[PDB]
Order: structure tokens, then sequence, then C-alpha cells
């Protein structure tokens, strides 16, 4: 997959796992075009949002639903979402790989960007 | 000074001086209104954003131009800007110290919210 | 395997490749034994540092030899190394994976930890 | 003030108050002489940790006492503490900040090297 959401939880050391992700691909009119949507898994991975021929260049945002994860855990925590916004592909197809850790205050982002 | 951003380069281990931060307030109809924006100083800091009368509860966006950041500097990127989205709480009194750590391909955000 | 290292570069998106880990036990005279070492592979991972008999209760360091890493690269990277100090299996055997994100002056440590 | 240690707490968005940070500097037998500690203060800082004249280059190691901090809360932590190890290049002039975001199965620390 081209794609691939991943998300752990840096305060329970764990997959965040029920995550919802959100990916959004910017249209030709600047507006946020709903692009794929999915749930990590059990291992905190979200995979097959895409396929190779549907994740064409774009600037896509990764919106990663950590408010609801981080409330059905009892925590409120200072951020919406974890959001990750990037030009895919501009230089041919890339596998991207997301990694959100989550903590409920702070959040990192991370791709690993890879060349099929 | 009620809402205070901190960029710093992973890279060099250097503030991110002259990072451009926009700050929006959700609107009604669900959309960014801008706020206030700045560059970041020779210190990473971006000062007087705000006041404590103009920034009520609410849904607030800061965007960090981390692209605009990595070019100036030669290096590819990976994402467009940081984005910061958060509800200012207001169970005061509250400040927020909105840090980011920015690598090409990484970065994070923390709040330190203290008072 | 309960133990498994996983390098990225965050400068370069990229899975850290080649980076040497050691592992350490802190022994009964609090020396910091030898305990296993390896280089991430390819995909920026360790595995089989050690097995579920020989990974028993005490406290470990995971020095991954950053700089080495950031050197090859032609970067005068600011940490000797990242390196994870933790009790491993306190409560029963675990499956670790330590995760380290590196940029020259800055990096992140995480622990996934399962129950196999 | 060569080095000055920051700690934040990332669970409780706040400064990490009251966390012992220990320094060491490598001797020439490779082992590690305390050099300097302290508390991080209420803002999450150990400032006056050494001076100028006694931060020489050299391998230095801060050792922050992660896990009492997290204990010291109620939350399971995974460390031991947050590990610290660098070399003081004194190519200079040079002011080391050590910032470490702490979550409890999680840390970064990045160093903010000016001037
Ligand atoms: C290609 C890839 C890159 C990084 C990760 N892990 C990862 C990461 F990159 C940041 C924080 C936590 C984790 Cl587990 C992973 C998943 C893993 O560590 O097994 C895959
Ligand atoms: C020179 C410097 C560098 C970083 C920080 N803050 C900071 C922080 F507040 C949280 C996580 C990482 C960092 Cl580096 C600070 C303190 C601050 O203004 O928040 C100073």
């Amino acid at each position: 997959c081209p794609l691939m959401v991943k998300v752990l939880d840096a305060v329970r050391g764990s997959p965040a796992i029920n995550v919802a992700v959100h990916v959004f691909r910017k249209a030709a009119d600047d507006t946020w075009e709903p692009f794929a949507s999915g749930k990590t898994s059990e291992s905190g991975e979200l995979h097959g949002l895409t396929t190779e021929e549907e994740f064409v260049e774009g600037i896509y945002k990764v919106e990663i639903d950590t408010k609801s994860y981080w409330k059905a855990l009892g925590i409120s925590p200072f951020h919406e979402h974890a959001e990750v916004v990037f030009t895919a592909n501009d230089s041919g197809p890339r596998r991207y790989t997301i990694a959100a850790l989550l903590s409920p205050y702070s959040y990192s982002t991370t791709a690993v960007v890879t060349n099929p």
C-alpha cells in the first residue's frame, strides 16, 4: 500500500487502536476533498487507505482523530487532532508511512517515505 | 501573552528563526478565520500573537510554515507545514506555549499550558 | 522476538539503516553486562537481538550508535548515542519494540510494549 | 549559564517540575564522573548547573530521573531515566539547552545550541 498510517500511544506504550484517520486531498480549487479514511487496527496500523492508482500526486492531509482517542481513555488532550499535510508523489510514486506518536499534550508525526 | 509559539530546528539544534506562523480561529461555519501571525524571532519564539482579551475559548489552528523554513536551508521537507489544532480551554488562568520541534521528515508539537 | 529496535532517520524520512545497537543488562553488582548487539536492517529494524529465554527480568540499556550513523552521512550530530534504559519483564514477559526517531540534534525513543 | 536542562511533561502539558537531573563528565577511564545536578524548577528548567570555566569540552551525560517523576504522578513509566549523552564542542561561543519532552513510554530530547 502506498499510504500507511501508524499511531502509537506514548502514555501506554501501545499501538493506538481504533483511532480514526481521515485523508483529504487538495482539489484544484484549494478545497480539501475527502480522499480516504479508516481506523487503526489492533497493531495501531491503518493499511489499505488507498491504492497506487488512486494515490496520485497532490497535497494530502491526514487528520488523525487523536482527541476521540484520548477522550475514550478519559484524558482531555490538548490537540483536536494530529495532522499531516504533505505533497505526495512529486518525483514519482512513493510508499508513505505516517507514524504519529501521541501524548495528551504532544504528538509527533513522522514520515517514512520509501521508493517502491 | 496568552499564546506563544516556539519553533526549534532539530537538524541544526537551533531556534528555527523567521518561521512564519499563522493562527486561525475556527469560525461558526467550520472555516478557519485568520486571527494572528508572525515570524519566529532569533530565539525561535513568536510572542505577542494575541492578548488575553482576544484569546477567547475556541478552536485554534496554528500553522507553522515548516516547508519554507526547510527550503531556506536547502533541505527537502516532508510536510507542507506543521498544523497545531487545539481548543483554548480557558478554565484559567492559562498561558499556552506551543513548541514545535522540526525535522525535515518529522515534527513534534507540544503544548506547555501553565498558570 | 521479545526485543526489537527500530530506528528512523527524521531528516531523510527513511529507516536508519546499519545503525549499531548495543544492549546491556544491569548485573547484580550494578555494572552493565553486554547483553546483545546488532545492526538495523534495510527496514531500520533490528530483530533477533535476544530470545524469550535469554531476555529475563532486569534493567536493560539499549545504546543506539546514532553518532556513527549521522557521521557516515556527513552530519555532526549532538548526541553520542540514543539510549533507552528500562526495566524489562517486571510483571512477566513482554514484547518490546524500541523506536528511535533520529535528528542530528534531537531524538525520541518510544517503547511499544505488548503482551505476547 | 552554558548548560540548561528543560523538562516538559507531554501528558499534562506542563513543565516537569522537581525532576532530578544529574550531569556527568566522561572520565579518562571511560567512567562517568558526577559533575552537576539539580531539580527542575517550577518552569521545568534547571539553571546554574555549571559555569563557562567548568564546562570544558568533553563527553557529558545528562541523566534525567524521569522514572521518579512519573511515579510521583502515579503513571507507570517505561524508562528508568532519560539519558542525554553528548560532546560539548566548544567551537564557540556555545549555550546548550537540553529539552526533554517526557511521556510515560516515550521521550524526546533536543539540544538547542546557540551563540
Ligand atoms: C517504516 C516504519 C517506521 C517507523 C515505525 N515505527 C515508529 C516510528 F517511526 C515512530 C514512532 C513509533 C514507531 Cl513504532 C514503524 C513501525 C515499527 O516500529 O514496527 C515502521
Ligand atoms: C531555547 C529553547 C528551546 C526549546 C524550548 N522549549 C521546548 C519546549 F517548551 C517543549 C519541548 C521542546 C522544547 Cl525545545 C525552550 C523553552 C520555551 O520557550 O518553551 C527554549
